[PDB]
């Protein structure tokens, strides 16, 4: 939703952003 993405990294982001 933000860019194209965000499950193809969820792992990354979910401690990027919490």
């Amino acid at each position: 939703h933000v860019f194209r993405l965000k499950k193809w990294i969820q792992k990354v982001i979910d401690q990027f952003g919490e």
